[PDB]
Order: C-alpha cells, then sequence, then structure tokens
C-alpha cells in the first residue's frame, strides 16, 4: 500500500558520504533497502558573494548549496543535524520527498553546540529540496540554507559520463550589486522580492571561467538542479545547446529536447545533456537581467573537436559573457582588500581594472582600446581622455552624446550611462585605461568618483 | 465536432447547489446532460482580511473565493448574476472554460439592484477560474472577486474520502502588512505586482488553527486549487507530504508524484493526496517570503495512529508555522476593537502580545521566556528587561547585538532587527513579557512605540 | 547519432523568405534537406510604443518581433547578419534552437554598417527564441531584440487554416505608462523587473482593433507565441476560449485541453485553436495588470453564425476591453502631435478624449455620458460638472465620494481615483465631456491638470 515497500533494512547500516557542490556522491549501486545515516552541521560564516563584497551565510556543511546527500528509495533515514558551536542562530531542516510533518523540522531543531535525529522513510523516488525551517524561515533561506537530496529509483539512474550539482538562489543584500564590504541580510529587498543577487552556487562566477563545469565530446551529462530561491521562479536555460530530458522531483512525466524550462521557489529537476561541438554551454535564469546583471550564469565548457557541419562559429567571449569570460576576477578582491587595508597601489587598481573592463567596456572600445572605425572612439592614446580625466569619470556614470573629436575624428554617436557602476569599479576601470595603451598614467580614485555622482 | 457532444438537455432543470469555501457541492451523479440554472449574488462587504485589519471586499456569493459551482460537461448552463442593491459598482463575470467572447462578460453586466443572465454550454471539462471582468479589471478581481467552476467529465471524477476548495490570491493594501484598521485597495502596489498579502481563501488563517481542512490516516483528499491572482504565480507546495496526481484546468496532461507545482496567475488544478502518517501539512506558495511573511500558508491538519517506521518525529509547532501554530489569534482582533473604542486594558494586551509572541519571539526566547542557556538570554525574570522597558522597544524595533549581562550571564550574539512589526505589536508583545514570569508589569503603549520608531 | 540526421544539403540553395509577425513564412513543403540562406537585418528607429508615446527600438528586420524565420529540421542555415549603417551599437544574435556556443553570437558581432555570417545545421525541431546577445544584453532585448525561428519536423506541421505570429515582451521607460513623447530606456527599472508596458508586438493595440488577428468559424488557428522578455513570465491565457494544444519549444509533451499557460522568459510555445463561435478572443498575460493596465492584450476576431446553443451572448465590449474596444485609438496619436507643435485645438482634444473615454469613464457613466439611475450620476449635461469644471479634475485625479446632488437627484457612493491618467489625459477626457451632451463647452488643458495634481 506505501510507496517504497521493498522491505525492513538489510545488510549493514551506511554511513552517507556527502559531497560539496558543484559534485555529487557515486550511485548507490544497491540493490535492498538499508538505514543511512545521514551526519549535516550547519556552518555560518562569513563568504564572498562576489569579489570584494562579503556576505554572513547560514549554511548546511560549509557550502551553498548545502552537501548533497544521496539515497534509494525504500531506504530507512536516521538524520543527524549538528548546529556548529559558534552559531548564533538555531537551525532545523524540511527534507523535501520526507512523509512526516515539516518534512522534519519539528524533530530537527538544534541549538548552537547540539545535535539533532528523527528518522525517515524515503517512499518517493526524485530528486527533493531541503532546506531550514526555522522562524523566520526567508531570513534563514534567503541567507543559503537549502541544498538538495536525490532519491534513486530501486534500479538507479541510467548512467552518464558526469553528474553535477547546481543550485539557484536569490540573494538580498542590503548594498548595491558589486557594492563592496560585508554587506547585511536586507529583509526589505527580501519581503518585496527585490534581490541584489541571483545566484548559482553562491556567489558569483561560482561556476563560471576556471570553475567551470567539464565534459568531453560525445559525453552525457546530468546535471541536478535546485531552486532554493527563497522567491524567484527559474526560467532555467542552456544557451547554445538543448536538454535531452528535464525531470521535475520524483514526477511520472519527463519532458524530452527542450532548452527552457520553468524552477518553481523550491523546486528541483534532473537534466540531461549530450556534448555534441565544443564550447562554453552557460546555464542562465533566462529572466535576463537576472542572468547578465545580477549573476545567474554558470558554465558547462566542453572540450573536443569541431564539427563545422553542425557549426561553424566560434567559442564565448567577452560580448556575451562580459566580465565572466576570463578565468577569474582575482585581481578585483586584491584590490578592495587593499581599499581596506590602505595600501592601495596605482598597480592594484590597474589589475582590477583590466577584470572589469572586460565586455563592461570592451564590447564598444574593444580589448586593446582601438574602438572601431568611424562608430566608437579609442581609448588607447586618447587625446579627448587625457584633455580631461575629470569628464571621464562623467562619461561613465551619466553617458555622452553628441558630436566629439577624438584622435582627430569625428563621432556623433551616443555611450549610454553606466551608473550602476560602483564609486570603486569607475575608479579602477579608469585607472587601468590611464595606465595602458600610451595613456598619460596617474590614477582615478574612489573618492572622486564618489564626488563627480554627486 | 463539437466536444461535449451529449445531445439536448434531458430530464429536469436542476437549480445548482453552491458551495462556500472550502467545501465543494457534491458530485453530480448524472449519465445525462441537464439544463442546470446557476444564481449568483455580488456583496459588496467588510471583512477581516488579517486580525484587526478590515477591507472591503467585493465577492460573488459574499466569500473570497467565491462559491463553487459544480455542473457535467455537456450541460447547458443558464446563469443567473444578481449584484446586491447595497453595491457601488457593476460587476459581470468571465467564466473560464465557456466557448465564447468574454467568458460571458458581456452578457453579465450587471448595475447595483439588478440581475443579467445569458447561458453557455459547458464544453470542456475541468476546474477553471471565474472572474469578475467589468473595468478596472485589475480592481475588481483584487478586491476578491474570483472563484472555481468545475466540469466533470460526463463518467465523473473518481471517487475520494474528502474534497475541498482553496484559492490563492494577491492583495494590495495602503498600509503594510499587519497594520490595523480598514484599509483601502493600494492601485500602486497593484500594478507593481507587490503585494501586502498572499493569502488562500481571502484572509490571514483562513486555513489554519482551529479552521484547518481535515482527513484521517488512510484516506484520500482532492483539492480544487485556484490562483485568482490578479498577478502573482504560486509555487504551489505540500510541506511534509507529496501530490499524487496534479491535473491543470481540463488538460489531457497529469502529473503525478510531485511535491511543488506552478499554478499560473488565473489558472487552477486539481490535486490529489493520500493521508500517510498524522500531523499538519501545510499548503504553501513556496516563494518563501510570501508563505511566511505574507500569510500564504493552508493546513491539511491529519488524524490516526504514527507510524514510526515512516516518521519517527513530531507535528509541527511555532517554529516552522509561527504565530499560526495556535488555534486562532482571536486576541488579536479584541485588542485592536478595544484600541479604537478607547477601552484597551492591559489584559486586552497581555492576551494579544501572547498570541503574536509564538514563533516571533519564542523560536529563541522559548514559550516560557527561559531562552537558552549560553545562546539564547531570558525574557522570564529579567533583570535587563525590567532596567529598561525603553530599550526593549528599541531592541524589537532595531535588533540587539554585543556583550550583555542578563541575570548574572554574559551573551555576546545577535538579535536580529524586528522592524516589519507595528507599533501595536510590539507594544502588545512587550506587555505580555511584563506582565508574565515575575516581570514587574506596566505596559507598553503604541504610541511608545511609534516614539522609538520615529 | 546526431538528431536530424537526413543526409547533405541537396537541391538548390533556397533563399529564406522572412516575414513580419503577425505573419508567418509558407510551409517550408519539402522532403530533402537544403542549404537555407538567411539574411537578416538589425535597424535601430524609433516607433511608437503607444499613442504619442515614442521609443527608440532595436529590430530583427524593423519589426518588434523580428522577421520570422522558418526552415526544416536537419537544414544547413547559413546565417548573414547585417547591421544598418545608421545604427549606433553593435549586435549580434543567439538563435535558440542552434547547438553551439552562444547560440551563433561570437559569429555574428556586427559593427554599423557591416554584416557577418555563420553556418549551422538545425538539429533541434521546434518554436524557439532568437535575440541580440551583445553586451549589456538585457538592454538590447528590453530594446526589442528578439523573433523567433521555427524548425520544422521533416514530415510538416499538420496544416491548419492560419497561421500566427504573436510575441510577449516586457519595456522600461522612463516615464510611466502613457506619458507622451520620446521616452529613454530605464536601466533601473530594468532590473528590478518593474516594467512600464508588457506588450504583444511591440506596441500598445498592435493586435486589437483593426488589428486584429482574424479568422472564421469551423478554422483552425496555429500561433507561435514567444516571450521575448527580457524578465516576464507569461500567464499566457485565451479568454472566452481553450487550447486545443500547446507544446513548447521542441518538446516532446504535448498538452492539450488548456486556457491557461507558463511562457518562461526566453520561451516559446505553439498553441492550436478551433473557432467555435463568432467574437473577439483575447490572448492576455492573465497576471492581469499587465494586460488591462500596461497593454498585454491581443485579439482574435471570428467571424460566422451566432450558435445559441453553445453561447447564447455578445461580444465584447469597452467594459472589458476598456479604450481597446474601438478600431484604434488614432486621435490620441493626432492630438499629442498637435500638442508638440503647438497647434492643438479644442476638436483635436475632443476627438482623443472621446478615445480614452471609452472603458475608463463609460464603464460607469455610459457612452452617452447618462450614467445609471441611483448608481452613477450624469455627466450628460451635468450642473454638478459645469459648475466647477476644476472641482472636475480633482474628482478624476483624487476620486469622489459622499452625497452630491446631480441634475436634481442624490448619489451617495465612490467614484475611484484616476491618478494614473496622465495630465493630458484627464485634460482631453475633461475636454471631450466638456463638449458633448449639451454641456458648456471650452477646454482643460494638461497644465490645468498639472496644477490640480500638483
Ligand atoms: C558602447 C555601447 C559603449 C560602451 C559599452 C562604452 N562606451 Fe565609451 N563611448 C562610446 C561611444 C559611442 C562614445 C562616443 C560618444 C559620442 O558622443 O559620440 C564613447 C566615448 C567614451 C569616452 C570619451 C571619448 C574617448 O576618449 O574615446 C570615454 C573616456 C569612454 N567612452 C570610456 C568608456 C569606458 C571606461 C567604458 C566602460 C566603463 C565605456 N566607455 C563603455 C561607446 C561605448
Ligand atoms: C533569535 C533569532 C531571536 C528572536 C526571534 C528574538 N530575540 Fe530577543 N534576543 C536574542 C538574542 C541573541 C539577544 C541577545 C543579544 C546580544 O547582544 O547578545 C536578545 C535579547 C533580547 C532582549 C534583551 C535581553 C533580555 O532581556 O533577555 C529583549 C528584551 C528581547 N531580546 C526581546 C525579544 C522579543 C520581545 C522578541 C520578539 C519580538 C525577540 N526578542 C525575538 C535573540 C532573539
Ligand atoms: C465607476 C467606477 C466610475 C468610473 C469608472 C468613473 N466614475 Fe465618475 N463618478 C462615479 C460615481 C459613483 C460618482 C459620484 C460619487 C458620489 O460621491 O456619489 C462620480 C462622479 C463624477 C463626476 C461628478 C458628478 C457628475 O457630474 O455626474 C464627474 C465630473 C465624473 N464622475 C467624471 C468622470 C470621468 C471623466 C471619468 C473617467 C475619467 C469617471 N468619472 C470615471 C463613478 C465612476
Ligand atoms: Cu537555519
Ligand atoms: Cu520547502
Ligand atoms: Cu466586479
Ligand atoms: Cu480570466
Ligand atoms: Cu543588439
Ligand atoms: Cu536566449
Amino acid at each position: 500500500k506505501l510507496p517504497g515497500d521493498f522491505g525492513p533494512p538489510r545488510g549493514e547500516p551506511i554511513h552517507a558520504v556527502l559531497t560539496s557542490p558543484p559534485l555529487v556522491p557515486p550511485p548507490v549501486n544497491r540493490t535492498y533497502p538499508a538505514k543511512v545515516i545521514v551526519e549535516l552541521e550547519v556552518v555560518e560564516k562569513e563568504m564572498q558573494i562576489s569579489e570584494g563584497v562579503s556576505y554572513t551565510f547560514w549554511t548546511f556543511g560549509g557550502t551553498v548549496p548545502g552537501s548533497f546527500i544521496r539515497v534509494r528509495q525504500g531506504d530507512t533515514v536516521e538524520f543527524h543535524l549538528k548546529n556548529h558551536p559558534s552559531s548564533k542562530m538555531a537551525h532545523n531542516i524540511d527534507l523535501h520527498g520526507v512523509t512526516g510533518p515539516g518534512g522534519g523540522a519539528a524533530s530537527s531543531f538544534t541549538a548552537p553546540g547540539h545535535e539533532s535525529q528523527f528518522t525517515f522513510k524515503a517512499l518517493n523516488e526524485g530528486i527533493y529540496v531541503y532546506h531550514c525551517a526555522t522562524a523566520p524561515v526567508g531570513m534563514h533561506i534567503a541567507n543559503g540554507m537549502y541544498g538538495l537530496i536525490l532519491v534513486e529509483p530501486p534500479e538507479g539512474l541510467p548512467k552518464v559520463d558526469h553528474e553535477y550539482y547546481v543550485m539557484q538562489g536569490d540573494f538580498y543584500t542590503a548594498g548595491k550589486y558589486r557594492e563592496k564590504g560585508l554587506q547585511p541580510f536586507d529583509m526589505e529587498k527580501a519581503i518585496d522580492e527585490r534581490p541584489s543577487y541571483v545566484l548559482f552556487n553562491g556567489a558569483e562566477g561560482a561556476l563560471t571561467g576556471d570553475k567551470a563545469l567539464h565534459a568531453k565530446v560525445g559525453e552525457t551529462v546530468r546535471i541536478f538542479v535546485g531552486n532554493g530561491g527563497p522567491n524567484l521562479v527559474s526560467s532555467f536555460h542552456v544557451i547554445g545547446a538543448i536538454f535531452d530530458q528535464v525531470r521535475y522531483e520524483g514526477g511520472t512525466n519527463v519532458q524530452k529536447n527542450v532548452q527552457t524550462t520553468l524552477i518553481p521557489a523550491g523546486g528541483a529537476a534532473v537534466v540531461k545533456f549530450t556534448a555534441r561541438v565544443p564550447g562554453s554551454y552557460v546555464l542562465v535564469d533566462h529572466s535576463i537581467f537576472r542572468a547578465f546583471n545580477k549573476g545567474a550564469m554558470a558554465i558547462l565548457k566542453i572540450d573536443g573537436a569541431e564539427n563545422k557541419l553542425v557549426y561553424s562559429g566560434k567559442e564565448l567571449d567577452s560580448v556575451y559573457l562580459g566580465d565572466r569570460a576570463a578565468p577569474n576576477m582575482s585581481a578585483v578582491t586584491k584590490a578592495t582588500q587593499a581599499s581596506v587595508s590602505g595600501t592601495l597601489t596605482v598597480q592594484d587598481q590597474v589589475q582590477a581594472g583590466r577584470a572589469l573592463f572586460a565586455g563592461t567596456c570592451s564590447v564598444c572600445h574593444q580589448g586593446n582600446g582601438a574602438g572601431l572605425p568611424g562608430v566608437f572612439p579609442p581609448l588607447a592614446k586618447s587625446d579627448f581622455l587625457a584633455a580631461d580625466p575629470k569628464r571621464a569619470m562623467n562619461i561613465v556614470l551619466h553617458g555622452l552624446n553628441g558630436k566629439i573629436k577624438v584622435n582627430g575624428q569625428e563621432y556623433d554617436s551616443v555611450m549610454p550611462p553606466m551608473t550602476q557602476l560602483n564609486d570603486d569599479e569607475v575608479a579602477n576601470i579608469l585607472t587601468y585605461v590611464l595606465n595602458s595603451w600610451d595613456n598619460p598614467g596617474g590614477r582615478v580614485s574612489a573618492e572622486d568618483v564618489k564626488k563627480v555622482r554627486a
């Protein structure tokens, strides 16, 4: 009568091995139901949500999303939740897929330095979100308290070459996007569902550049995709590919051959991809400003031979991926820390500005600052730049239009304002430009930009 | 050629018996098509959207959602809409599932004190939203003008033990969440899709506590779930359970074994649940701040024997459900009315504060005010509280951090601000605390809190 | 091994014939794979987003959405993107359905006056969004850079009587809804996902009135429905009908017999409708304030015989469709241009006000200004209006309640405020009323209303 009716646990008790994102535990590879002991510890800690931007995350297992749990339908799971002594808050857990009130919540309340346990049978196959369930629930979830549990079918999932773990969340900082420093949680933005960041795996760039997911032409890739929310619904999409299969939770329905699929807040799906041609495939929330303005992009990078019969074109670059085309933006972290320490050098600024110039400025002005004849004026050896570095701050913040002369040529176009750039970002970008391409050197400070903005 | 081609109406004309939420009319239990006469009356009236918060609802049949209508595919429906003489606005109806322009709208315009009628054939089986269709349509829908009509398949739906009627809506008050008094509709929040409340069945607590839906272990429950909007899409989810089946409108596709499912604005679904273990199962919009900060939670409470093989844990409490764990919050309504009348007593405040303290404060400070050793300081017989009741107002509104001494013990933690609490709520909560646990008595007034907030 | 494995291209190279919305190219009607040459040109230009409201759109082929492209699964597509010399920005393309990084983006970067090309095989059948992929991607998409490409199955889609092309988008103007003039793109509203317009096919009224889609009773209609976003998810719905079929992208799953269906940002679906009774069927985003307050309504108008057995009622009118019931609102465009030119006459205002009065005022006051006895007072020959035209400006902006006397009769009701109306709209509406129905004439100016609003 109950699903998952495979008899009492047999064999030996199994201690679950949990993995950190973006990795997944191995398939259970088991033909009998077991007692599975799961131990998960809550840790509150600061981490970088973006370069030079710290946030106090609340985590299951030290990561956002939390550690991945993998069991078999019909297993009896003895769930142990610990809360690290350093925690200020109590925490608990609601696992979707659990049959019982709160998905475990009332029997997993755990004060700092304590441990709780409860037992459940995994009656329901599927991929499922788990999350904290402690008042105020939204604050806990917003601070990163979510992950995935996979309950396998008894026969296991079909074999694939790679399995990965990707989870979207919306985040609410007091400061604006890319404003540096330790950013508090912002309850007002959270209630209004107005996130400052929308991320995969807890940070900007968590899955881009040198942190990309990998596979090779011809391989299959399964991705366990969660949406921790707390509030957003993801228009989840793969740029330049298709999903062979998309299956939500433990649903009977499987959709095949779709590129764009809606993942509810608190939802999860298993997607399958087959690599056909090399290059970078971007996982996004196709509510586009999330993907391109708030951090909601991840990369699956495929290595192998080009097939000109299928696609003649080139790998992605900064025109599309912006400043996440490059391996990383570590120079930005280093410049921000140098500013805090009072040791910020011109070169710290130049290297940070170099990272930030990609896409943001280079789409028009080019990576070498040459511009494009008749269309975009040069930043390289620019007389107009050199003539008035203050004017340049105004141009970045407030745009520029009308006829101008640069290096003896007339331009009569429109540079849109870029007011969303933070003071340090404008300063560092301009300091990069001034110290490149035979420009006159010197520097622009965040304080200089603050004054022009005001 | 047309669907629902079951011949002319036969038998006798049937006068439809409509039900008020959360109840549903009985199955039609009929093998022939009939002429079904439906009579529905619009009533504009004030009701409580939350305790002590009045709202002028516009209703079909006196409730939000409106009366449930149940007919059989192939029926000829003669639809009579009356508008009560007390109405200020004209009203009409668009029933999804109707084949014809506006779903009835142009032939159901009805001024106060009037009646309109129109006839349609129910060609389409399914569950369908109906709503008002009078300019400005969004205002009408926002004020509560929506419900469900079920068009059964000719053979009927499979028998279940219980059928219930649950409908989500987003609401737009001029005041903030839980600000007392008669709250006007707020057009600006509505246009921006920024609701102050997100509710099931027209009120906070409409389906919680003593108003929960009921069933017993082993029983099946069918829920007709609507989303009246006007604007939100529900990440509709059952905490601690799974839906055996989810079917949208009259779709051919049926999803099985899912826990989280997206319901469009203006959409409807039929979900099935089988009770397996006792306790409270929470229906939520899993865009979490709606569920936990704006009212979007309902309860299906299952009675019966525990099954420790399936779930070893406990029923839900205020850690998860907050102040909706208790049967009701009537003390809040009574205190608010006493304030209006100028008769507010200390005990009125104490009992209101008692209701509001649950979850909101008790998650940390505990239901007996004892706190937790080394972690959360006591409110019970608190020297620190007694020493400066004004400081306590500041602590609730603006939080507290750093080393403090309470009852001879050091704490060095963080109480987050609770600025979203209204002045009366802080006043009543603190008055409760002061009159409990050997604390010194007295009271805090809403005016006292207003001054500290300013 | 790869899908679409139908061999090398054969026959002659085919130059694709692209269509402008809401039309679709003819079925490919071809049994062999071909080399298909597609030429699409980007044009930046001002167009009217609403009457008297200009916007600088960025377009593929001069329209929003862009030109429709129709090919066959297994075709080799040689894609040529041109950027008109008048462009200020560079542009490129990402076609969903393309197998390769960026869906073409890196190999289609095209400066003003240039052309790019790349080749891909259409491995994936389905309906797919294409869009620009140039940093800042959200700005490009927000400015109108999206369209659809259909990749047919090898056997073709089933024949229907009509095929149409409808695409939703969200738009972000600096000014509020219906504020006249050339409206800049508003980055802040875009990041916050707070659109001022939500439209089908690039403009208010693009598919209403004299621009409605057409078919006849008994005919089948296929609509290729895109959602360009950038940010919104459409609760896509047909008022007064049902979709026989809804199929997303190239998915295997087909839903049948649904009225309301969620289309992701960047998503696309093929829907089928069978006309059964005459009248206007409204395609909306059923997040209702979008449909009724921001422009998100389109019409499929069915001609033919009434069938009283199916629906006894009347065609839609301004009670539901508001000011889009009429063929067009050209008088508003003409009045706005007359204001710019300094030649605005009383009659220009009267005719603009006539257009705007429909629904907005007529729902209560009636199309002849008679009101409804005991319920809504007359505007026709209104003593109360004539007595104080300034008071009338205040009534429109700020509402009216309480007992009043009009033409010898008492009213004691509530006219809600209509503060969202722009100054010119109030002026023109009141000038219409004053010059109708034996009212005293004269005029109200936008400046008059500006002063009352302040
Ligand atoms: C294309 C959309 C651009 C992006 C992105 C950026 N800039 Fe730009 N810039 C652009 C144009 C079309 C113009 C000329 C405007 C005109 O009136 O014709 C400019 C101009 C400048 C200048 C001044 C001229 C010069 O020295 O060449 C500066 C200093 C400049 N732009 C800097 C700059 C930086 C630092 C950018 C990233 C932050 C950036 N621009 C983006 C077009 C575009
Ligand atoms: C956990 C998240 C808490 C919730 C919810 C509430 N309070 Fe709290 N409170 C908390 C901590 C960790 C502290 C100490 C902070 C420190 O600096 O170490 C406090 C403190 C108080 C106090 C002062 C100390 C005392 O008298 O014990 C008061 C008066 C107090 N808290 C009241 C209070 C009320 C009324 C709450 C609901 C509105 C509430 N707190 C919530 C932790 C938490
Ligand atoms: C119903 C929801 C209404 C809509 C839409 C509009 N008006 Fe109205 N109006 C309405 C009522 C119930 C009243 C009387 C209020 C009372 O206190 O009883 C009015 C009144 C007016 C008046 C003044 C009285 C008169 O001259 O008849 C004016 C000038 C007026 N209304 C104008 C007006 C216009 C121009 C509207 C569209 C912009 C409009 N009203 C909408 C009800 C409703
Ligand atoms: Cu927690
Ligand atoms: Cu959950
Ligand atoms: Cu109404
Ligand atoms: Cu509707
Ligand atoms: Cu572009
Ligand atoms: Cu895309």
